[PDB]
């Protein structure tokens, strides 16, 4: 998943009107920059997870939420909570029903609850 | 408080009473607008009923701060997303315009952080014995 990361990475590696909107595309440019950059820091906590953890199982549980869900979001995800995210995903990939029940209502109270849910967990 | 409660579900029952492929467009604007009133309404009386089961004397005070502070839909959608938590949370919005200006400041993912953390942040977790 971080090679995939890092791709992004790699593409990022590889007149008043238009002094506004170079204005705006130099802030963009520099927006998925810092994004990409969010998803490598998040990559390397994830893989933070990842090492630390030495889990496929987690891993499988991610593999659970990722046919349910979007990766960079998740990676953004990540980047929200890098502490938790690797217990997330495991409760998440646990609970089938739940990652679904967080799409299909509330999406924006669902990661809300992520918390909740990378609350109340108590570890291991 | 309750008087306030009136004030937002007012502007709303009024819009509920309707003096607002074409007709198409017509029924989704208005099915949608009425499934969010009658959410903001669910929330109107939550609003002010759990203002008043806090009760805590500046609620109605402090909304104006925070309507002042923020445009109104935010805290509304807040409300939807958020049951008496949320109008705690008003509270809380009062209890820290220039915090609250940096929760608004940060980005919408971020921002359901704000409120996030500040939810439990804010409640009571009770006691034992």
């Amino acid at each position: 998943r971080q090679r995939e990361l890092e791709q992004q990475m790699e593409a990022v590696k590889r007149q008043d009107a238009r002094s506004n909107a170079v204005a705006e595309q130099g802030r963009k440019t520099q927006e998925f920059t810092q994004q990409s950059a969010q998803y490598v820091e998040a990559a390397r906590k994830h893989y933070d997870a990842a090492e630390k953890l030495n889990i496929p199982d987690y891993q499988e549980k991610e593999d659970a939420f990722m046919q349910l869900v979007p990766p960079a979001v998740g990676a953004d995800i990540m980047r929200l909570f890098p502490e938790k995210s690797a217990a997330l995903m495991y409760h998440l990939g646990a609970n089938p029903e739940k990652a679904r029940q967080l799409l299909a209502m509330d999406g924006q109270s669902a990661l809300i609850e992520l918390t909740r849910l990378s609350e109340r967990l108590t570890l291991k």
